[PDB]
């Protein structure tokens, strides 16, 4: 088992949050490379794509401010 | 069960609101290509054919005005 | 029950508008396939088709106008 | 009694300007449609059907302006 | 098997609904170009030639509105 | 009774400012669902739309603001 | 008192200019349709029928042009 | 008298500045909702609306721009 | 005396530019409706009516040029 | 009566400086929670938050600056 | 001096080009009324009948055409 | 071989979804100069040439959304 | 000398290029207005308003393409 | 002689180098206004109005990216 | 003749250096209130705002330079 | 030498081609003027004017081609 | 040899494509201009001329398509 | 030699990349200017302009990318 | 052998880890440069260039970032 | 000789290096003023703004690092 600290477990709540959107997306693009013309695929695709656009913003702010927080304790040990 | 976010849920309020929009758009072109000439299945086709512009424009639009509330608010994280 | 939506409503506005107007143009017509020479057949045929062709050109213009209508709202959702 | 805001009050300022308007453009097609080929009531219909397409979009735009003046508004708190 | 998308798959349910009339046209065609004053020749190839207008028109009509639709999705991507 | 502190008592006065807007939307989407074609039900969810965007921007900017008033008090405690 | 909107008062200035020409072609059509063969009948119909075909014809331009006039106001609102 | 700052006086520099634009636009709404197809009631509300557009962001960038000239000197009091 | 704009006055260079477009026009259409068959009364009505679409439209389109230089000025304040 | 050394008489400077921007912001706030989407309730409110945005920033760090001129006195005692 | 702007003056000077064309086909016609069986009043008032289509369809063509020269200069405006 | 990242595995999903549809339709357009009159070469070339559109844009945005998700995450480091 | 830029050099190439174009069609519209049935009046006429028809669009679509060439680069300076 | 900075020079830059562009929009535009119906007077006011969009957005450009340089300038003092 | 110290007579430098910048501004900005729409009072008013930012900064940023030169030496008395 | 664009050389084609068919039928209608009653002279009168009918119409229709392939290209500029 | 980038290859894939067109037109205007009454003269410039029509138009719509395939990439560079 | 950075010479490779092409485009509106009516010369200046569009759009599309990935990195010496 | 600490070495990990991505823009660019309007050449470009800024950013935060990783252990020396 | 230290001498380095950066942005802001809409003046400006946006953010980081460099030097002496 490697090491995950609590950004990790942060980052691995947005990840275990969501079952498969990393492959849904994947999958939505493989199907609509072979016939990018259907609108049952282009906006199946579109619904996949502007979730894992606010997925991946929402779990790359959520780091970026408890970074934050922590950065704010460390200084004050000193 | 596959995963699906609020995007997926306001995309499936318009798939599951019309029942059959995507079979009568097809089942409607089939029977005009048999016999692309009779006006009742060129007026019955205009009908489908205009509402399934308006059903996908309209699913494709409120879609992005929910990426773009989500995307104020992701920003404003930090 | 299929699903029909506003602009089918629009279109079976006019079909349900008309009784028969679908059939005793059909029947005029089988009339006048027997006996194309009566006068009494020609000037009722000649009746019947000018109104088909005026109750289809106005509901494929009215169909047209709401679609047209609703392409500049669901244009202003974003 | 329900919410209304005030991109709602400017929508109503146009549902409330207009008497009647969504009805006599129901009742003006449903007299057109037992009879589509009277003069007077195709001549009337046009009537009702052009104005009530340019009640709608000037109330589709206006909604639209006030929304865009407001986001200038709101993106300037920050 | 050569490549064909959604919008061939449109325009190849138009051709293949049609049995053969690109070759019942060009028959028609050259048995009237044999003989072009016998009425049963004339007005049959006016029935051919007419249907013929009225199939490409809808088959390149049907093409230009699924761009459309595939038009607004795809610019509501970003 | 949960804890809610002074950004969750400034984010309550715009939840408990407008009634039911979470519910309108909610409730307009899926009457337009069931027919994304009506005019009536179109201009009604471009103004709750609207409203849920800029109810939702200022609601999510002025949590920001205070949020950045704070940080420079406590950043002068030391 | 029902509404009427601008092109419903450009619709009633040709509805009041002429005092009863849509009373005067159903007379002289009953009276010609007693005795279908008098020149004085025929005559006098021809003169209110070609005249309700040109106020017909320009007061149905006529509410085209504001209609046209005011859709590039409106779509210069946004 | 109620307290009035510095952004208070520049935001009540646009607002004395203007005499009714406030008002005149309510009215020519007012007038326009009675009658939206009027092109002197459209293109006299397009001036009034246009210019209480950019009256609003002018006075809403203003604002901006004063309170970030004051953001640096403040931060440069410690 | 009413508040006015630079898109007022400029609105007002065309209202003051024609003396009475606005009055020649009702009432050449009121000339019109009284003997809608006169071709000096229809050939003075074509070319007041295309002026005045002419007109409108110019004095449509220069409103919303100056309102985009504006906000291309407005913008670049912050 | 309460102590007040010389910090709170610095922050009591400020405090009774201002009249009642504690009471404007809650008031604006709260008449801004009504209705969210007024540009008579936005960009009195920006006026009003900008304003407790920079009274409380020059408030928490005149505070902060006589603190370190008494702490360079008193660590020159001994 | 009422105003005439430029296609006023194109229909100028079409009815400055010709004398008294709308006189002479008044007159020519209550000459031939009195007596609508002279060969010299006849051919007469062809002439004069016949160039009042001409005169008339060519300035009504015109001013069509300049309407639509000015309408791809004020649509390019924008 | 040479080095592929994300975006051009991206952008190569596209390229090897669709199988010659950049030969396709170069030889649907070399077959159309020939003889730019053939219904059956002008109907293959816009089913062709409409999809190379949809293909290419949709492929275009692929990218920049995928950019955008980088660039906020990206951002984020520091 | 005054001032004329780029879009006036453009639209002087247009201006300079005919040469005295703006003058032909005015005279040869006088010479058709004095005699508007001769045929060798018409057909000359013809040819100078079909150019002027498509020498006007052309210069007037010249400069809304540069216009539009400097607004891609203007907005890229920031 | 009033205070003139840089940016106010970069300003002057291009007053002084358009010699009457202020002046010839105007006298342009108040020509168009007294006959908005000449393409010799659309024509030349498009190029005035087209040049006067790009002056205006490059002049206010220029000056906010020397507002940027300086910006990251004096930001580098302390 | 009230004291002024050195970081005064750094702070009157700037003040003594423009000459009515102070007054320039309050000008500009009431001259642009009364009519928020001309394009020569927006740009006009963006480059007395833009210096007025960087002329303030620049002696925000001098005083709190030289403020910390002399306590570098005053910390080195002891 | 006056201007002749590429519709004056097609027109010109024309002219130049028949040698002096104008001068004929001028001709041989003063010939038929003086006698309207010889064979010779009203037969070679019809080949003249039914010649100079389909000249003129081909002259007037070869224009009317060319300036609609015309307005396909430079409708196609912007 | 001068430059031709992608838009003059597809242009030139017209122009070298058919192999004189550009000549045969001429040439047969130029038969038909000696003698326009031939019906081999007539018929065989007919079907120059149609497919000189849609030889062109297609030419020119080919290259606006390929333009704004690229307008949409060129755009989503930045 | 004058001096010429990176971006210049991202700037000069689209320079001396086309041949040119701000020749050519120059001296097909030339040879347009002179006769704007040939379909040889509108659709040889739609190539050129259309390139000259993409050409330049490109060639500042690539120095604003350019300039915003120098950005990040100055911004990230401190 | 030039010494490489370890800043340099993170900063060699991105230049190590793309093989010729540094060449393939400006290859890629050389292509483009040619010929730019190939969609072929455009899209491909747009997946370098839109790499080379995802490529150049992450490489110039990841030093930022340990060039403030060792600020803070540097700085806990003394 | 003026005394110039080691900061002076890093901005020499970049005066120095760049030939006539200062003066070429002034004659190609000089040359643009007198037409600010050539293409060839305005793709030229850009690419001078740019780069001297990029000269001068860098001069201005750099001194600033090296100003960082010896405070954390002359800080360590006592």
């Amino acid at each position: 088992t490697p090491w995950s600290g609590y950004l990790d477990d942060v980052s691995a709540k947005f990840d275990t949050g969501v079952d498969n959107l990393q492959t849904q997306v994947t999958e939505a693009l493989d199907k609509l490379a072979a016939k990018p013309s259907d609108p049952a695929l282009l906006a199946a695709y579109q619904a996949k794509l502007s979730e894992y656009n606010l997925y991946r913003n929402a779990q790359s702010n959520t780091v970026k401010v408890f970074k934050d927080i922590d950065a704010a304790i460390i200084q004050n040990f000193r």
